[PDB]
């Protein structure tokens, strides 16, 4: 539904649900940060500018972001595979081991 | 290193300071935007400026999930790692009792 | 307790407590069928050559069965340190994925 | 291979069939038994035939009870083996579930 959402002295407005309103708000939060931080470090001063710079890094983290994710995933999926194969391990040893038979001299 | 790029998003020309090692990133972050705002623009009076406004609230909401999803994983990994290493410490204390035994005789 | 046990036609005392009974009985059956089998398959017919043996053959499968125990356990305890070597890298890999930072453009 | 081999077992000689790659094996037996029926006699009419039939039920105990201790790590690492195999099946679950996980936008 209409929301009007304030960032950086510009006024938005955003359809969004009721259930999705406390993640707008962040969401104008963080951007309203990100703005700040990076105008306080590259001296551009314009605001629409500034956007557009805030725009394409924040595409570029998330891309970065996605990254992390299947990286931690194919990670842990190794050790899992790992796991498994001490598992299949341990009972190629046991049968090894037990398998054996005790000797006699005659 | 870093030197101004100029990049081109949606009929605005800026420059980026960027060294030659993120250069190609950069180029995605440009084609990744300038697909956003064009799929957006016809989803939605569209003042460029307010567009890229919004298309950012995305995407902080995007990002701020994504990085949900791998505190997820982390949380349900600690939890298969304290089973692990509980079955582990069994594992070990099994050992001991085992190993301790003694056999008997008659006489 | 003394108690008369039977094997292979002879007749033994042996002192023994009530909760060892049923070892005895069992370890004198297992006896009993050691030096019957032994005696098939060796021609041997004296019985007191055949007790020395059977005792000669039991005791060499002993040192057998106990290295066997210890194989067993020097096995698993191999397994249990891959396990636990599992563990520490799925942490490792976890610090060293999680901690890198996204970047910006600037 | 396989030929006699003179053992001396507690005032006994005796003859028995040995390949050379048991040998070892085999002076080690006749040692260990010498050594069981000396320290039986001391606790015990010595008939020797029967001081080797008291000898050989004590070691048929021993075996029994020697051959319980691996049956019961086998019992303990079979359980052990079922943690970590649901641990393993659980992880596989909870990977799935937050891979599956598609991120929202507002508009
Ligand atoms: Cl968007
Ligand atoms: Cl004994």
């Amino acid at each position: 539904q209409p929301v009007d959402i304030q960032i950086f002295g510009r006024s938005l407005r955003v359809n969004c649900p009721p259930d999705q309103r406390d993640a707008l708000n962040q969401a104008a939060d963080d951007l309203n940060q990100r703005l700040q931080d990076l105008k306080e470090r590259t001296r551009v001063t314009n605001t629409e500018q500034l956007v557009f710079i805030a725009a394409l890094n924040i595409s570029y983290e998330l891309a970065q972001e996605k990254a992390k994710t299947r990286d931690y995933a194919a990670s842990m999926e190794q050790r899992i595979r790992m796991l498994q194969q001490t598992i299949e391990q341990a009972l190629l040893e046991q049968g090894r081991i037990t398998e054996k038979t005790n000797q006699n001299f005659e």
